[PDB]
């Protein structure tokens, strides 16, 4: 009953690049705000 699985290390870069696509996103509002505090 697929007894005793385990994820590997293939799923767990799966999982990082889930915190990896988020810090991206995060950092590039960040750049915007500056941008329209620049237009400001």
């Amino acid at each position: 009953k697929k007894n005793s699985y385990s994820y590997g290390w293939s799923f767990y870069f799966g999982a990082l690049s889930f915190i990896i696509a988020e810090m991206v996103g995060v950092l590039a509002v960040h750049m915007f705000i500056d941008r329209h505090k620049q237009l400001t």
